[PDB]
């Protein structure tokens, strides 16, 4: 088990915020809910929405983008 590779503007830690594309192809402010280090993916929670919408997204996915800062 190894750490997620570095990506600009994203911190791969629980509770860290970012923006993510949901399955309906729209971007939302989101937070990292869980990290699966073996599979290289994380469970993304879309802020304001039910946790039933949380999605597993691989840590290298272009469905993730950092917040503009
Ligand atoms: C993170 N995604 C946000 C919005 C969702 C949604 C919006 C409208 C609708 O009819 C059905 C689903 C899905 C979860």
């Amino acid at each position: 088990s190894h750490m997620p590779p570095n990506r600009p503007g994203i911190t791969f830690e629980i509770g860290a915020r970012l923006e993510a594309l949901d399955y309906l192809q729209k971007w939302y402010p989101s937070r990292i809910e869980k990290i699966d280090y073996e599979e290289g993916k994380m469970l993304v929670h879309f802020e304001r929405w039910s946790h039933r919408y949380d999605e597993w997204i691989y840590w290298d996915s272009n469905r993730l983008r950092p917040l503009e800062r």
